[PDB]
């Protein structure tokens, strides 16, 4: 097994290497009020993460409307980074815009967890969703052989934001969630006197004291959300490999 | 930091107390030539949980057809799943048909590093996917306040389980690549006359001797993977709250 | 082998989490004046357990006009306790009015050394008497398989409450003593010159100098000590799984 | 701020020094078939040590019936033990035909838990109830300044017994439980199957698949254990200290 | 295989559970100018301890005129310790009328090293002779089966008090030595020039250099002296069993 | 704050370097069925030590006949212990015929615990009564400033003898016992069924069923304790310094 | 500071991947009868580095001549070294013939004392010149910012080589020596007798008794080693960058 | 293996004692604003070593002419170092003008890491290059049975010189460097942004955006250090042996 830092904590305060010049994590996204994703894959110059880029590039805008930056990390050196990101840009023709950490020595991929059986020597792909107050929100660890859905990412951040800024809980599958849809849930009651004035009140939809809802996202917030999902569930016209 | 298995371990050997009753794990699965994905919720009783216990139901046919079996986790009593299992049937009107461990004392619970910064005593929303030989092959952290996409936990098994069978690494976003759509991709070569003996048989599309390709998934696994996207980014006809 | 609290300790400093809120022990007993008794259960929705709540319940005034709180737990969660409070109100017509606390993970349960090898994961049935300087008085570990006699608790208080009220000890099976019958014992002298004075002070009836007794208890103190014994004697003339 | 032995834990060996000499527990009554109940007090020649003394006496034959043993402990000598037992004879008349543990230096106060902070020196009452198979059943403590209710362990004896013999669990309160009177509970189901299959079978009165009871002891055993509370309900007709 | 304070250590500071009250020692002799006697016996109740605690007592008046007090130890408790002083007034017809320490569980035995391989749980017959500045000058330690000479004990403190006095050490069987009868020793020179300067002194009668004495003991000192060891020497007449 | 080997304990094992050459104890003893008295003196050429010296050499056929043997230590050199001896033969008169340890370093000392608060470098005045058994039977600590009584050992030895011979313990102050005078004590009962046999059984005389005694010691040997006691008490009829 | 193997050490055993596969150290080429020369340089993509490489390939087959292999290594992987390989071929036309170790994680670089002050991250520009038995025979640390001489390695293996196989030790600077020419040294008598013996022999032209030396190395050996040294100081007619 | 200091640390703080007096090392030369070659040899009066010192004494003024001190060090005395220098003097005709190193015990050799497995109690020939601000440049450990190239030393010293003065990398080889020939290379971008803004100036002869290189070299820097490698290169005039 092995150490990983966890949901609810601090990022861990480390100064990075990126092809992009030397940031502060996560001071230098807090201090913009910034979200960041930062994701990790095994080596640069390899297929599923050259796919995975090319899926987050394509995504960018979508990150940047939510106030999410990027920031991807590998064991290889920045050099490689600039070497990978022109290849792809002349090859793929698909500009990386976002920096990525060079972490030769593995000495930010151990204390975020991301070396695994898998490989003594190269990252899994982990994901760390992090807010603009600097903390863990979701963690997730790909393994080498399988690239991600990028937008699950993207579902994943907008639903936190509108959970975070409604006070609501989001719902398995959200927002298609088979019971309640596009609803979201009030945090349950934690005493015996709130559940029976919840019960009381009558203010929500209610199968039980523990679990109501309402529906208090905005429609263009809800169709955003299905937009990611639609667009995961579409397959691409125009396969880039072609031209 | 917490301690967690990892991506290539075996699943760490331990017997658990199920609402089905005692098995050890990972030899029960593996005895039956079965993949299993163990997930956790914080609390029974508690409605996020019970949208994502609905959302697995639902989907259970679709793990039967790969070979998968499902186990949940949670620090409550097996008397407590019961009765819960026998709340969501009354009211929701869904049999939920596989086991839960109950783990009050949250001895799995540490094995397993579920235990986050975001509660002491309630373990987050994980999901660790484990093969027919017991190898832990993909983890996800999800926290209290945002419920997992289930259909992308079953495109997750089904690409590993036609990334294993096809000896194939599988794109970002499979089978919807915006680069290959639905190739697969040959593990690039590691060894420089490995590399130029690929680049000499003419054998796969190319875009460069790190980056082969080919199309050997039938239209079935194709078509099977799309379907769970579509279904994640389809509105319900009906909500189960309705009736 | 495992640890527990004392007898004459203060009870451990905790913050807990109950059905009715997070409080801390002994602290929010203490500041109201209050005895508490705490006591444990191995898990909601088991049936020996719902009778003792009930029973607890039933006993509610009483421990009440004594001065004393009723705080329950064990290693569920709040959601699991209000469910089940829950299925006994509706089912067996009893409101449980005191708190329980959620312990999941057993962080409680092992200071307060409730997990002994009866089982890995859930508390034994520990009952803790603290009186309102917040110190453990009486502490009893009954197992999985045997529900406890509620009566007996309430006697317990009563006696150590008489007794710290009079400056007393309290004779085995009182009020009922074979001996002194309702006769309170005098703390025995531990000196020399004391025994000697005790003889001389002819105060008390008197076995032997170490054994000296009255009888300071008023007739509504005594009689409310034996009818807890003489309801714990009683059968009930209905059952309440009748109307269930 | 304590180490105690535990609830199904075999009694710790050990050889004890009683007023009847050297004998080892727990085999001596292990090997006779017979439960013991070892308790303890202060001091000899302390006045609710005595009383405590005199009410077991009593109850000696009541414990005989049921197979039971008594042995007492404090840190005094034998040669107190002794000549205590001489002035309760002679004072107030009653015979104790049981052994009491000298334990001066607290060797086995220690290994049993019985120093307690009310005082470093003398140990509290505590009981332990100890089957035949020498496991530890139940533990009390009371502490110096009040004497126990006999009658009670009597019960508990009594009760754990049959419990034992008719597989059982036992009501709070019983013979005289207000939801079941005499009745005896039946170990609820551990898994939904047993369950579901216990409600069908129409074997026992339930009030819910994990509640159900019957009435398997005999009037016998039934009157025996509510004579023990009747006991110690009754004021005594004349009292020891008269005559 | 034991620890012992030492002769010239300061006594152990400890606070001590007597019949007559607790005390702290050696402060409570000590803030009264008075040497004690501190010594112990296995367990009241015994003979060969019974006959020494009335040996005592009959040279109570002895002890207190040399301003030396007296001070038992067991590991019983007060309550016994009570008890046993009635039944030696009683039966014997002597009231002790000093303190006996009640040790039980052996805290006070433990720091004295008086608990030694014969018992286990009962003190040997220990004698601790501390002076008014609380220092320890002598320690007897006789075993379970042999009562002290309590006349010894008066000499040794006469003999003592009186060395301390006149600045003179003290010959073997003293006021009857067989060289130089109740002759007293000049502590020898510890210099050449020291041993030459006594030697053309002439001050003291001389065997040597190292071995010079006088006679500055009062005549009534060494009567009492004298008396101690013709009482040990004399056979009783009357012994206390005819009554 | 020091340590010693108790009463019970077999003597520790050691060679020792005296002026009668190296022996092994207690096995030197033990293998003649002897008993030995192991006494210290803080230095050789000091005068109560001397005064110890000569007190043992005329006792030395007391303790023969007992089947006693006697060894010293000091930190002193085998050369100064002959020469001492030599001094006290030739200004006082007396042999002195039993063994001294040479002891410098305090190794010896050290394992019986000889080195007190009081000194440093010198042992205090210890005794050891060790049984044909080699175990440890009683310890005398006597400090440097006060000679010894030796005709207490002479009593001790005497009395532990007979005691064991006897299967008795010995009163206080025997045998001139101000209860009991030369009677022998039953070591008392140790359970309730042995208390009433023996009380029942009209075989000794009987203070409490727990003080039980009888005379089972001879003329002579009583005597024999006797006369050391008187020998104690007797101002002497002629000084050694006198003819010294 | 930090530690290093050392000279006449074993080098250290360990499997490292290549890109040319898997191999042991120093087993594989011990296994072959072959020294070799294994060196680092701080990162694939870098200028002095490609510098360094190019200049091994020209002298690959002076080395191969001498049977002795070359192995580089950096922290990249190995599909940066696969590419860099490439670029160089297809830019500088010269194909780098020998393997390099990916060491990302520093596992090989931490043995072998190859992280410096000077980077945190990269290895330096080390050298270990290691027999056929596997043993260190001289070390080299150049810096970042410096390249190697590589005609000096080539003459420290073939001097090494000649001095073992003609039992002589190699002057400063040979073959051309300022004292002694292209003579070898024999190496010094250790006692007075194996001294006064060597100089009695009169078998060596002598300075002293333990500075003897003859010239035993064949003619063509000190030409080869002194073409070395000619073509390290001879500027190159034709530059590569030209084509 | 040993502990060694490292490439871009400061030189070990220490005195020591050589043949020139007690002396602060790296103060000593720091406080001339002059660069140090510290090089050590096993012992004096052997062969190897006397090579080299004659070779480093001849080139003497070829360091002086770059503000480079020379210090040696051995295990033997001071007056063995003096001893040592008549004898080459006298039998040589070579004046060593510079200071050695008297380091019997070891204590020097360890705190650098001269003591090699090739013996227990002799130093190595190692080689440590320490600029005007006491830092580690470079190191060589050359064995005892192999002289050192002292013109390379020349070559390091100046190269690293011209480096530190015109913010630039050596090539392999320099000055004859196969690719660029006496070109010295512009430290390669560590961003994307410098990467592409070095391309957009066309300020320097390119390779790619990663091998950029220029000429600032002065000819009379060429010239000497190539004098160096030529003076290496050549076959000496007249041997000293001839005298």
């Amino acid at each position: 097994p092995g150490s990983i830092p966890l949901i609810g904590e601090r990022f861990p305060e480390m100064e990075v290497t990126t092809d992009h010049g030397v940031i502060k994590l996560p001071d230098h996204y807090v201090s913009q009020g910034k979200w960041f994703v930062l994701f990790s894959h095994p080596a640069d110059f390899t297929p599923v993460s050259t796919t995975e880029f090319v899926s987050f590039a394509r995504r960018y805008e979508d990150f940047q409307r939510l106030g999410v930056d990027l920031i991807g990390l590998s064991v290889d050196s920045v050099f490689s980074h600039i070497k990978w990101k022109e290849w792809i840009e002349r090859h793929i023709g698909v500009r990386i815009p976002f920096p990525i950490i060079a972490d030769p020595q593995g000495t930010v991929a151990r204390r975020l967890g991301l070396l695994h059986a898998e490989s003594a020597t190269h990252t899994v792909r982990g994901v760390f969703i992090v807010d603009a107050r600097g903390v863990i929100r979701t963690m997730l660890y790909y393994p080498m052989e399988l690239g991600r859905l990028v937008d699950e990412i993207l579902r994943i951040v907008k639903a936190l934001k509108l959970g975070d800024s409604l006070k609501r809980a989001v719902p398995a599958d959200w927002p298609n969630n088979e019971i309640i849809g596009e609803g979201l849930i009030v945090p349950p009651p934690t005493t015996e006197d709130q559940a029976r004035a919840r019960m009381e009140s009558g203010q929500y939809r209610c199968l039980d004291w523990w679990f109501c809802w309402d529906t208090p996202a905005s429609r263009d917030d809800v169709e955003e959300a299905r937009r990611y999902l639609r667009r995961a569930a579409e397959k691409p016209a125009k396969l880039l490999y072609e031209e």
